[PDB]
């Protein structure tokens, strides 16, 4: 049941980049003008990899590249499948994979590649597990690679067992960081790519101080009092009873300070909301502490919002991917504490970008010397968003791209 996604041009960033990256980029373009580069993945809805890729495709378009994007369908059993592949690869061990799950896996995957000739194209690349076995069901004519989002550092041996046998299959295997590669497929064929922002999108573009303010209001956020921000799914490793700490050691010298706890996260995520609950039984009636989600009508564009308002923004990780919140608050000039892991330690310039710090204390210290020295502050921020400009927005992501395939 496989299907086609249905106008981000590379002149829209011009101004962002500047003509000689805009010219550098046409100049590696030049080498593949015409070629067919095809995506595919599982939903071409919501944020993340779907939100990039509805700009990635119109745009690598713009450089004279035939890149289309396909998703795959299936029944509500082959994601619950799926979503069981997801969890036991990136760890959990009490999840079983059984041959009804492995022929649903490979029926739902046989009856995808019939809709179109993949094989067909210059370069197919497949976005995360649910489509891998596309690779079994075709004559490789061509390169395949495989981009993988999630952590593959130690998985639920049988299921990595089973994946591995297509993965093996393709030409690259580009995983977000270091990290999370699986250290047993061939070291010349795995590759680092981190994901990216789109400097565009409803999360990152410039929002109009008279739209922000009307957020802050509907949210009953003071902007003319500090405020000190963490965004991320609320979770138990993410640092967020030490933001509360450091929050209330900040109020005792700075009484006015506001703290803004952000999150989004899928109603399929239990675990999330529970974690939800207990912040919000933790932080009790002080009602200077929002706890901000979509339960209650947040979305990409307040999320927006919420960071450009903040003074001093938060990553207290103890686990972390890449951490994209970080890379989106760094493209909006704001300084980030942060702890030295995952991809926060790789964003985050000590004392340049922004502070890696080792606990509660040590941040409380950060947040009032930035708040203290807002010269500081700003020459911090300018450096981290410069850091983004050149590393880690969608056209950079897409030069990238590039460069893998001129490399086959």
């Amino acid at each position: 049941k496989m299907y086609e996604v249905k106008k981000r041009k590379l002149e829209d960033y011009k101004s962002i980049i500047g003509e000689e990256e805009v010219s550098k980029i046409q100049e590696k373009a030049e080498k593949l003008k015409g070629r067919s580069f095809v995506h595919v993945n599982s939903t071409s809805f919501g944020g993340g990899v779907a939100e990039i890729l509805h700009s990635l495709v119109p745009l690598l378009r713009s450089i004279g590249i035939e890149a289309r994007w396909f998703v795959i369908e299936g029944p509500t059993e082959f994601f619950n499948v799926t979503k069981t592949f997801h969890n036991a690869l990136q760890g959990n061990e009490s999840l079983k994979l059984t041959e009804e799950m492995k022929e649903l896996y490979l029926n739902v995957n046989r009856e995808n590649s019939k809709f179109i000739d993949l094989s067909s194209f210059d370069y197919v690349l497949v976005h995360d597990p649910q489509p891998a076995a596309l690779i079994e069901f075709y004559e490789k004519k061509s390169p395949w690679l495989w981009r993988c989002h999630i952590d593959l550092s130690s998985p639920n041996r049988e299921f990595w067992e089973f994946l591995r046998r297509f993965v093996e299959k393709y030409d690259r295997y580009i995983f977000h960081l270091p990290e999370y590669v699986q250290p047993e497929l061939d070291r010349n064929k795995a590759v680092i790519m981190p994901p990216s922002i789109d400097p565009l999108s409803e999360k990152n573009v410039e929002l109009k101080q008279t739209e922000i303010l009307r957020i802050l209001e509907r949210f009953d956020v003071d902007p003319e009092k500090p405020i000190i921000t963490q965004v991320s799914r609320f979770d138990p490793w993410k640092g967020i009873f030490d933001v509360i700490e450091i929050y209330r050691k900040v109020k005792e010298k700075i009484p006015g300070v506001q703290l803004l706890l952000v999150g989004v996260m899928a109603h399929d995520d239990p675990e999330g909301w529970i974690y939800f609950e207990k912040t919000l039984r933790k932080i009790g009636e002080d009602y200077d502490v929002k706890v901000l989600t979509n339960l209650i009508g947040v979305h990409a564009r307040e999320v927006n919002a919420f960071q450009r308002a903040s003074d001093v923004i938060l990553q207290m990780s103890i686990r972390e991917g890449f951490g994209l919140t970080v890379t989106e608050a760094m493209w909006k000039g704001k300084p980030v504490i942060g702890r030295a892991v995952g991809g926060i330690k790789f964003q985050i310039v000590d004392g340049e970008t922004g502070f890696l710090v080792r606990d509660a204390n040590e941040a409380v210290e950060v947040v009032l010397y930035l708040l203290k020295h807002p010269e500081v502050s700003k020459e911090m921020g300018a450096k981290a968003k410069e850091r983004v400009r050149k590393n880690f927005i969608i056209t950079k992501h897409m030069e990238r791209y590039l460069d893998i395939l001129n490399s086959l």
